[PDB]
């Protein structure tokens, strides 16, 4: 298949490919959950769901791998590291929690409705859910060996947030030699809407390469 | 030792860190050179020159260990991946080539006038130089290794480009447990300004800490 992309057209078989939807959690998309109440803008992440809903229908149709990934730690948080880690001091959410001590456990938690797949995205059979600890789902997670081991060399990316999670787990995949795209209307930053532009300029002119849900499921069409 | 910093200062132990000088090469830093002849502003890159200049000197008599990157690969670029690589369709320095058949072997060669760190910045016994053959410094080579091996845990980035090189550094550092701050006054992006900021805003806002040459040199004099 050719997929119309910046900065140039790209070809991908989608039985060896992967649309990853990155966390896309009531914590990262739904008003009340941490991005939300960390101060970030989620009134804008409606439109993004339901542009994972038709990318996921059209690649799933195809033959392509969906994987879903979660965001997140157990309840105490052990998971997220202690003072010895970078994450435990720069992880928005448990500085949201340091500061405000009734959401203690309610972020970013494992059992919790923070951590939840928002209810419009419901995994089905056959697609891989994978919980990771860290921003990049190429660290500490066997991402990697599922990939390798079904013979994908393409990703498709989708979900929140463009500059943080997904744009890691795309930059991460070009340096263990997979071809990154991300499909740019299935995604939203944690921050001012710069932040979603230079994550789109640094991939089309770095890392990889930018679509759109529609020029995807066109392409998947056959 | 304190060190002000974006969002919040930050405690370290100088001869358990490193200063990381990325990719002051010609290539990335000097007129004529590829980001230059690939169409990136280099133009204002001596102001950052003389303050690696003096966060190396500082940090040199601080103890702290200084780590020069250099990019690139054999003439020949078989470092740089085949077609089967998403290095060898995303690589501007191949793009450039490509176009530029005059410059074939020439850009980020190893032995060539491009690849040498610039004129003004001279590595001293003691220090360690490593080349890469990706943008980040992690993948790939003994860095990890070289870090853990002297017990270091922060790293201090400057170099070029601060959203490409610098950046992927710094982020694959925090998933490895490494604690990155950037002297923000010691980079230079590669793209327009906002590609600078948003480096910026990323690493302050997700992944480490931001400071500046003066701040850190002071920091270092007691
Ligand atoms: N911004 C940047 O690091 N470009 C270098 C990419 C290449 O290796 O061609």
């Amino acid at each position: 298949t050719t997929l119309t992309a910046r900065p140039e057209a790209i070809t991908f078989d989608p039985q060896q490919s992967a649309l990853i939807v990155v966390d896309m959690q009531n914590a990262y998309a739904t008003p009340g959950g941490y991005l939300d109440l960390a101060g970030f803008d989620v009134s804008t992440t409606r439109p993004v769901i339901a542009n994972i809903q038709t990318a996921v229908t059209a690649a799933r149709a195809a033959g392509m791998l969906i994987i879903w990934f979660q965001n997140g730690w157990d309840e105490q948080y052990v998971e997220a590291g202690g003072p010895g880690s970078p994450n435990f001091h720069k992880s928005n959410a448990l500085k949201t929690m340091r500061k405000q001590p009734q959401l203690q456990g309610k972020l970013l938690a494992k059992g919790s409705w923070d951590y939840q797949l928002v209810d419009e995205l419901v995994p089905q059979p056959g697609d891989i859910v994978l919980p990771k600890p860290r921003y990049s789902g190429f660290f500490n997670t066997p991402l990697d060996s599922i990939l390798r081991s079904r013979g994908i060399r393409h990703l498709v990316f989708t979900g929140i947030a463009t500059n943080v999670c997904v744009e890691s787990t795309l930059r991460d995949g070009f340096f263990l030699e997979y071809f990154g795209v991300v499909l740019e209307d299935a995604t939203h930053q944690a921050g001012p809407k710069f932040a979603q532009k230079a994550a789109l300029f640094n991939i089309e002119t770095f890392f990889g390469w930018v679509s759109d849900v529609e020029t995807f499921c066109d392409a998947l069409s056959p």
